[PDB]
């Protein structure tokens, strides 16, 4: 069934590049074949001397030829996925099977703690999506073609249209220049952002919310889930986010947030007009006729030609009409007012004119739902009215709601401006304490703090300008504010103060990142003393939001002990929630690759300690997430019911608590592995140069992805990027050797302990199947060539003595898990890339292949290259590619 | 299978009205079985006694319960007919092989052949549509329901929810009140017209299109139909039809005209952003890198934050999208434009900004064409681009192009009254060679005829200002101006110059309506003397366009007698045209029912005379015609392959041409024909009093259908209605009986020579199985049931006397085809509702049932009802189902 791809894409390039490429591509396809196979590492040298031959431009198409055959390997898998799921005729119904036949739970209990269950995704700008969104459409297209072949009842025209679909659209994809050629703004971030809603988000959660209550009918819950009920919702930082991106300033978050707010209201408007031509109905309660007694009141006898439907003064005969009438011009306005405020400055449109509340929007269609069960149409009310409740009820006014993030040190920059400037002292040099009797003091305080004359930086005006920006704007527009290195309450203190002094009318709620190892070690504390202060707790209202990161806690100490004091700190913070009698939501930093915490959806939720969510999660999903999860209506649905069935489960089904001796024993295998992890990457003097060599984490900021301009001092993204790449994952697994190998050397019985741990706590059973999971994605072969080709023969043996702890912990890893479909053949593509990424490589950083009007072809893409006219793009395509092999980029 | 709809609908009729209603229902269900079974007519009594017990309310609900019954059955028979066709793994493919098989033609001249056939299509208001559009919208969510069901796919959950959307949208269908309490505006006529475009049609053209693609390349001709070929087109006549129609004022015209350019910017502006997506090429040749250097010249280096996607400066890597960018703002500024020239009287838009020009929106569109054939991307072209080429070239900038019609009389009224001011005497009382002197005269002339102080009435003010409203207006929004009662070229000649003297820029073209029989016999004459005219032929440029009436050529003469002069009519109109060497294209204003010149599409195409269309065809499509031909993807497909095939066939394969003992035994034929109609139908001094008692002519009005405020001063359309209703067809049949019999008497190989029509003469064929069809959906024990209610002791035989005429006339039409699939039960509903509409007319009749808040039950919904409460609505509901049931209102 694979070789279909391989022959349309073959004979198109055929058609685009002549029979001689085809043929060499060909060649390399079975070079590869046979080391993927064979795993002799002379194949390796034997295709690269083929790969030197190469044109300038030729080598172009052949890394654009790999590239867009591992894509279309991709969508493939993702199609085989959704028919062999299909042709079913965890899981939603047999999580509810399980919770009632292995745990005794009743119905009505998984009803009420569905009803009390809420997941907020947040989705993040974050620099991780290979693919340009110029292709990304294509591919939309493409997977739709395959989606409708895979079938058996093809009418023979609908065939060959569907063949001339997919290749056109396939050369249409190939015809595209892969590279950004210049780095996209905050608010194209926020488009990508939003796209997935008017796509796919915007339908996919009435469907799924009908499927919930199918499964609660299936049951036996003839009930269904409350409108209002928040099972899921959205948050985003696409625009906010400005920790580090001096791009994002405040008038960007205005222009992301004007759109979203024109964006919601275009959507409504749309769906409104077939609203209303169903709600035809003649009965209703003495309530809602009342009202629509009302609106004919003032239905104002007038034209309103602008209007398509319904453009006449709307008839009392059909009541619901009159009432999501109003509804209508109210959406309209709405719309208008936001069109004007972002096309210019201004709008003329009075602001009673539109809906300013989440539910003025929403009052009117519950009046029509009480209704329609007064007079026995629940049917009709649990339709498309019902789809709308929960469509508004879930996007509201603006379609996500807008977190901001920022560091401490930039709030104590304004405050010491504003102590410096009163003429009272250094709010840097004091203490803590001193800190936070100031800020309590200016907290309950009544008196305006700094005025027009306060002497600002760029930087202190950005903060108090996006404060300022804040006010301005719906307060249900944003989500959170979260502080950046926070270690102290006078870190939120300042903030909550600051949102005061500039006059934010319901300023929006604090929470802290905890992202250094550090500082995760001492959150607990610090969260406990910001409790300990009696006005925050009472401003707080018994809810309280805190962030943890995953990305850089496992890049300076080992990834096992990231892990592991994961664990510690989620239990920890709930520990001190529970002793303060506030409701804490942990919000979970993690990425897309097991590096920063990624790994599966349902397992990484399964590796919480239990009673840590209990119906309230939040987790970020990092840019190149977005689309694995959200680009079809089948991968939103999969997505909306993994996370849902995971969190339902971790909440009936609580995890095992671990016992004493598993947490010593990992405490003492932390300190082990953390000793084993720093003793390569920091102790040894010349592992910065070895990986500035070894892999091509350098070039990482000329795939031009976001929008932000030692080895501590560098991101975690192109951290695991450059490990991933190589096929080598040494941040996944290092510690792990020294860590199991001392364990089992300090006494033989904990072989049989490890063996217990394995099989009974989830949270290790999750991290070791993670671990191999890596270990069945990664290829040390690959990483010797990469120091064959680039680094010098002194330090050769140094890499080898990682390939050595490499397959030493390998060893191990299996052994815990006592182990020893057909899917392979990608990687043989994917190996092909490497040879070409790593010869490339050699030839960039030469002297000879240095740099000392319209485009037709290839080579005249990249003028402005500081290397040779045919490298750079070359060298960007296999990034790309590798990325997209993998599944993965950082 | 066709007991699962009444078994859903039963059931949910007992949960809206109790076990009691649901079997009454099913009483009579077995009582109507039992007589389209065994034909007792007892048993129409027997049911009309169990009819009289329903108190006013509940038969209320009866005539409710089988009218939807009888819509649902509908529905299922579209359904169960668009599978049945579809599980095949006249037609299009078929037509292709036949007339290259059966003929010898060749590929190429089918195509070519193809390239130069033009069908267009108007769809008119003409007041023949039953069924409320609030509740066509339920219809249309119901039959997609069944669609889906009817397949073996369905996954459990899938058919559970499929169950409760059919039923809840079933239970909103009956909660809808179905009489519309108001009739609608010309403006509500063209809203329900235009429905069918932003939901059908704007998707269905483009692939249709694609198909003929396919199936040319099925022939073996890789080429693909020209874009800018017209192979369809659409026109209309709501809003622009002002004859007998005052409430269609010039204001109308142009609320209707800007109405629709607004809905086409609209939805070319939703296109056009996904549409710029895809075209992400970077190869381009030189002509189009030109054209892209110049708008990026000017591309006003600006925010343009309305926008949502490509709202930045469109950079050169990307020249379509730069091309396609521009085509985007004249869109955007388009759609503004007409938006605000809606909503208030005025735009500040400069014209510039906006596509004034037809093609002004194709030019950069086919450059982008040319571009992408140019880099061996034609696939591409082919694809999305090609789709949005074919839209424009076919709908335009204003969806359709609106036809204007008035009768002459009132142009007659409009120039007397100019001829009077300027002191020269009566255009009235002037002979017709004194009219085309003068009309010749001032045409040729220089001079403004009629200045500010022309003194008009509000009929004349009328058709100025509907002169100046067509002046004021793009050109490119209308289309021809039809003159109703044409009888000579000063009928013609009045409206050019009233055009010219009008200012009206780009004049429109002429075309006269030969309705009245006298008119058709007339015609070819006096369109003779129209090219006479050598002005006129001057300016008419080799085309011109011809209107043929088919409602009331049937209405005052016989039915076999009007199409025989309709054939006649086409035949001797080409021939004039020919003589003079212009391109007729003749203007077909068939209606849905054969009373008033229907049937199905390709046998009333193939009964036209040959050599009388040659690639140019016009067509009514009769309001409820609509709906039943567009109302569905599958619909709107078969109707324009249909259309589409019957034309090419009807090119390349010309019908035999008749005998000329076949032409002057119809002329025989059709004098006796017409003697019987008349004698029975305005001879007989009591007629129209039986008409008036035995039919339900006179309440037709109450349905508010239309906007519209002796028997031969009535409409077609109720005529038709009236005894089609009673399911007795006399003006379908009439004269075929004397016809026949006198001609079978004169000579008995007459016989012989009948026989010898019916299976080699198409028009003959078409005329008596079309006539075979009406008899199979007549029961004149109907006709008999109603003469025993409502028609007084008297004229009982009268009505005898034509149903020995019907058998009779039946005897003889099946003796000419030579004849002697189980779908039946409908009928026992229809009989039903024939016996509700009888008794309850009987009611309706009597002095003791006249007349002499809020609504909570059905009685209280007609409060101004000048007859009994629960009455005048259960009549309406008894003719909407009965029309319904036949699939034909009038």
């Amino acid at each position: 069934y694979d070789a279909l791809l391989l022959d349309r894409f073959l004979d198109i390039l055929q058609d685009l590049h002549g029979e001689d490429l085809r043929e060499t591509v060909q060649e390399l396809y079975e070079h590869s074949a046979e080391y993927e196979g064979k795993h002799e590492p002379k194949k390796l040298e034997e295709l690269g001397s083929v790969l030197t031959s190469l044109d300038p431009g030729d080598s172009i198409v052949i890394a654009k030829a790999f590239s867009h055959m591992l894509n279309l390997a991709n969508l493939a898998e993702e199609v085989q996925i959704a028919y062999r799921r299909r042709i079913k005729k965890s899981d939603l119904e047999e999580t509810f099977k399980k919770l009632v036949g292995d745990l005794n739970k009743s119905p009505e209990e998984i009803f009420d703690a569905l009803k009390n269950q809420t997941v907020d995704l947040v989705l993040t700008a974050h620099p991780t999506q290979s693919v340009r969104r110029s292709l990304l459409q294509k591919h939309g297209r493409i997977r739709d073609c395959l989606a409708q072949l895979y079938a058996k009842d093809i009418t023979p025209d609908d065939k060959q249209e569907l063949d001339e679909a997919l290749q056109r659209e396939i050369q249409a994809a190939f015809r595209t220049d892969e590279i950004k050629r210049t780095p996209p703004t905050p608010q194209d971030e926020m488009r990508a952002g939003m796209s997935y809603f008017h796509e796919t988000i915007w339908k996919g959660v009435p469907k799924f919310l009908r499927r919930v209550d199918t499964a609660l009918k299936n049951i036996g819950i003839e009930e269904r889930v409350p409108y209002n009920a928040p099972l899921i919702q959205f948050s985003s930082w696409m625009g906010g986010d400005r920790d580090g991106n001096p791009r994002v300033t405040p008038e960007v978050t205005r222009d992301v947030c004007l759109l979203a707010r024109m964006m919601a209201a275009t959507m409504y408007f749309n769906q409104i007009e077939d609203l209303m031509f169903e709600m035809s109905m003649w009965r209703c309660n003495d309530e809602l006729r009342a009202r629509a007694d009302e609106v004919h009141a003032n239905s104002r006898k007038d034209a309103a030609k602008h209007y398509i439907e319904f453009w006449k003064s709307i008839p009392t005969t059909e009541p619901y009409r009159v009432i999501l009438g109003d509804v209508r011009d109210k959406l309209y306005h709405t719309r208008e007012r936001a069109h004007q405020l972002l096309s210019n400055g201004h709008s003329d449109v009075p602001v009673e004119a539109t809906f300013i509340n989440l539910e003025q929007f929403l009052e009117p269609l519950e009046l029509c739902y009480r209704s329609l069960c007064s007079c026995g149409d629940r049917p009709i009310a649990d339709g498309s009215l019902l789809d709308f409740l929960r469509q508004v009820s879930t996007f509201g006014l603006s379609l996500v709601r807008l977190d901001i993030r920022q560091e401490s040190d930039r709030h104590t920059d304004v405050l010491d401006a504003i102590t410096t400037h009163l003429d009272i002292g250094s709010y840097r040099e004091w203490s803590e304490e001193r800190r936070q009797e100031w800020l309590l003091s200016e907290l309950s305080g009544k008196r305006p703090l700094f005025g027009s004359d306060l002497p600002k930086t760029e930087e202190i005006a950005d903060v108090l300008d996006t404060f300022h920006v804040i006010a301005e704007l719906p307060a249900d527009s944003f989500g959170a504010y979260i502080i950046s290195m926070a270690t102290a309450p006078s870190d939120v203190l300042a903030v909550e103060l600051l949102q005061r002094e500039c006059r934010v009318k319901q300023p929006l709620r604090v929470v802290p990142l905890f992202e250094k190892l550090a500082d995760l070690e001492a959150a607990p504390a610090a969260v406990a003393r910001l409790f300990s202060v009696d006005w925050y707790k009472n401003r707080i209202n018994g809810k309280q939001e805190v962030m943890i990161g995953y990305s850089d806690s496992g890049k300076d100490a080992g990834r096992l002990s990231a892990a592991w004091q994961l664990y510690k700190a989620q239990e920890e913070l709930v520990k001190v929630a529970k002793e303060y009698g506030v409701k804490l939501t942990m919000f979970h930093g993690r990425g897309g690759t097991v590096g920063r915490g990624g790994g599966p959806t349902h397992l990484v939720i399964l590796s919480q300690p239990p009673d840590t969510i209990n119906g309230s999660l939040r987790v970020t999903v990092q840019g190149e997430v977005i689309e694995q999860s959200f680009g079809e209506e089948h991968l939103c649905f999969r997505t909306l019911q993994r996370f849902t069935a995971a969190t339902l489960e971790h909440g009936m089904r609580p995890p095992i608590s671990p016992k004493p001796e598993w947490r010593a024993l990992l405490d003492e295998m932390a300190v082990v592995a953390t000793e084993e992890y720093r003793s390569v990457v920091f102790q040894e003097p010349r592992f910065v140069e070895y990986f500035r060599l070894a892999t091509p984490e350098l070039e990482y900021g000329r795939m031009n992805i976001g929008s932000r301009p030692g080895i501590e001092s560098l991101r975690a993204i192109p951290w695991i990027f450059a490990w991933t790449q190589t096929r080598f994952h040494l941040p996944v697994w290092l510690g792990f050797g020294s860590a199991i190998r001392h364990v089992i050397e300090k006494d033989v019985r904990n072989l049989h302990m490890l063996q217990d741990m394995y099989q009974h706590w989830p949270f290790f059973r999750v991290t070791i199947d993670l671990i191999e999971m890596v270990f069945a994605k990664g290829d040390p072969g690959i990483a010797a060539l990469y120091d064959k080709l680039l680094v010098s023969e002194e330090l050769w043996p140094f890499g080898e003595k990682l390939r050595a702890n490499f397959e030493e912990t390998k060893k191990l890893i299996l052994q815990t898990a006592g182990h020893k479909q057909r899917l392979r053949l990608r990687d043989s593509y994917i190996t092909t890339l490497n040879v070409c990424q790593a010869y490339t490589l050699k030839r960039i950083r030469d002297p000879s292949y240095h740099v000392t009007k319209p485009a037709k072809e290839l080579i005249e893409l990249n003028p402005t290259s500081e290397y040779a006219p045919g490298l750079e793009d070359t060298l960007i395509l296999t990034m790309k590619g590798i990325a997209a092999g993998l599944q993965n980029t950082g």
